[PDB]
């Protein structure tokens, strides 16, 4: 049928409906931190969250999105390796089923509990639409979580997940600041790649963050039970929902430290 994580739908099916697949520039990828280039050319990351005004949160079947109210140059990110700004549209994560796997990214083929994508989209294209649609169009912030103290600003995620259990419900999820959910520093790797669910258009500029925010055990277990499967389907639980890591190829992962 369609697309999924499961034995018969997962990520090594896809190429069937989507060829785009087995492309030049997928994510995600396996960050070398020893072939990684240091670039002193990029310029510092800027965060600018401090007018997001956060909307809904919703279980689409494949995770929970957190979208942002993008009709003005409220929430953006700018600088890095990026040209012109880009709007916060939404973010989510992506879990495992333990502890020891969830991220999609690995750091030297270490992979962490998840990892939450902040999506972003080049206001110079008008709307998200338009942008999956050039080479330049999204800019997706990635920010590893391992398992350790638990992260304050991601509590207000985790109480509203018992509301959006299964597929295709929502919740009002105003006033969530994203900015409780950044780790200390920074520093980045970059580098060209795509979305890591389908479409899989390879529309993206990879911000993956090198420092780790830690969550707790019990915050990350309350992302386990959420389900892929709509109201009265046979219950299928929310786990694993990542993509594994793909072929560089043609690609240089540059980095903003030494
Ligand atoms: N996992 S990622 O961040 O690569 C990612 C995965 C999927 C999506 N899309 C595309 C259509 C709806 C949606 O959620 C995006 N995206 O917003 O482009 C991002
Ligand atoms: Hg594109
Ligand atoms: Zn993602």
């Amino acid at each position: 049928h369609h697309w999924g994580y499961g034995k018969h739908n997962g990520p090594e099916h896809w190429h069937k409906d989507f060829p785009i697949a087995k492309g030049e520039r997928q994510s995600p990828v396996d960050i070398d931190t020893h072939t990684a280039k240091y670039d002193p050319s990029l310029k510092p990351l800027s965060v600018s969250y401090d007018q997001a005004t956060s909307l809904r949160i919703l279980n689409n079947g494949h995770a929970f999105n957190v979208e942002f109210d993008d009709s003005q140059d409220k929430a953006v990110l700018k600088g890095g390796p990026l040209d012109g700004t880009y709007r916060l549209i939404q973010f989510h994560f992506h879990w495992g089923s333990l502890d020891g796997q969830g991220s999609e990214h690995t750091v030297d083929k270490k992979k962490y509990a998840a990892e939450l994508h902040l999506v972003h989209w080049n206001t110079k294209y008008g709307d998200f639409g338009k942008a999956v649609q050039q080479p330049d169009g999204l800019a997706v912030l990635g920010i590893f979580l391992k398992v350790g103290s638990a992260k304050p600003g991601l509590q207000k995620v985790v109480d509203v997940l018992d509301s959006i259990k299964t597929k295709g419900k929502s919740a009002d999820f105003t006033n969530f600041d994203p900015r409780g959910l950044l780790p200390e520093s920074l520093d980045y790797w970059t580098y060209p790649g795509s979305l890591t669910t389908p479409p899989l258009l390879e529309c993206v500029t990879w911000i993956v963050l090198k420092e780790p925010i830690s969550v707790s055990s019990e915050q990350v277990l309350k992302f386990r039970k959420l389900n892929f499967n709509g109201e009265g389907e046979p219950e299928e639980l929310m786990v694993d929902n990542w993509r594994p890591a793909q072929p560089l190829k043609n690609r240089q992962i540059k980095a903003s430290f030494k």
